[PDB]
């Protein structure tokens, strides 16, 4: 209603909620609708000509996905429970003409995606899995961090497998690596909540 | 009034350093740019081999100063100040489009660097980089595709995040295995798909 004034055109608004882990769209599906992440985080990954599926970005609130305008190599899954708005590609293509300042809303989405993808670069470039885990955790911490007495706690319930799918590891490797981190007193875990302290210090790994 | 700045850089020259004031939106017009980022760790990692029509510089609008841009080939660049772009994005709609297209191209090129850096074995990383060069700079030759570039082993090493020594060794291995040939700094990949093995 307040978002309606931008435009004021009839809006084909599609509101959908997803549970943690559910796929928002699969690679290959036409997936025409452009999307707007209103609550939560989305794990976006790409399928390359090899067949390898690599994570490319943990999108945060206000990020925009599905704005191709061939492709269709992208898989989107709800990293947390997510709430999404989507409008079809046709409406956007026309509205970017009619509604002119919203080019800016587009740039902000695209700019954000760039930054987010650059943060996956620094993660996936690590070679050693433990640094790669450490790198992903800090991403999660900046997006989901809460000042806890012991340090910063991600406010999230994280599957070990979900972390593995992000960093390109296996759940067992991830479970062992987190344990190493716990044993060395770099982190603490309670009921699927992970806490870190000296986070700039934690990168040492 | 369009305040266009046209500038040319030679192969290897840095277009701007990390920490330099960033006050300017750049459009690649000819050539390729190696865009890299210096992260809070202090590490400088390649984030994209940009391609013509790609956009770099201040995109956020305190402008981020943590990029390094180098001309991977000789490059010709267009630039306008960021303030001009701030107003022109709303006023002039047809170059909002140049912005959207360029960022989208940069995103795709960054994803191609993701698939390269993630491999964790230098040879796969090198193979991935060579294939990106081959599609972008490839020319038909009797023996397959020749990257139409003169390449310093140091250049490849910086891009894929390796040492020069490691790169020279891996190119030696590819040559010994008869996957590539090198002649006067030009590399010919015989069969890219079979190169994609190993």
């Amino acid at each position: 209603t307040m978002f309606r004034e931008l435009g004021s055109g009839k809006l084909p608004l599609q509101i959908e909620q997803f549970e943690r882990g559910k796929t928002i769209f699969f690679p290959g599906d036409p997936a025409e609708r452009v999307y707007l992440l209103v609550k939560g985080a989305v794990k976006l990954s790409r399928v390359y000509e090899s067949g390898e599926e690599i994570t490319v970005a943990l999108l945060r609130e206000n990020s925009v996905f599905g704005v191709l305008s061939s492709d269709r190599f992208y898989h989107a899954v709800a990293f947390t429970p997510v709430q999404l708005f989507s409008v079809p590609i046709e409406f956007m293509q026309k509205a970017l003409i009619e509604r002119p300042e919203l080019a800016n809303v587009m740039l902000q989405g695209l700019s954000s995606r760039i930054l987010q993808t650059e943060m996956m670069i620094e993660t996936l470039a690590h070679r050693d899995m433990g640094s790669r885990l450490v790198s992903f955790l800090l991403i999660l911490c900046r997006d989901f961090g809460i000042p806890s007495p012991d340090g910063i706690t991600i406010d999230l319930k994280l599957s070990h497998q979900a972390i593995a799918e992000a960093i390109g590891s296996t759940r067992v490797t991830v479970t062992r690596l987190l344990g190493d981190l716990r044993e060395s007193k770099l982190i603490a875990i309670h009921k699927k909540r992970i806490t870190v302290f000296n986070p700039v210090a934690l990168s040492q790994q």
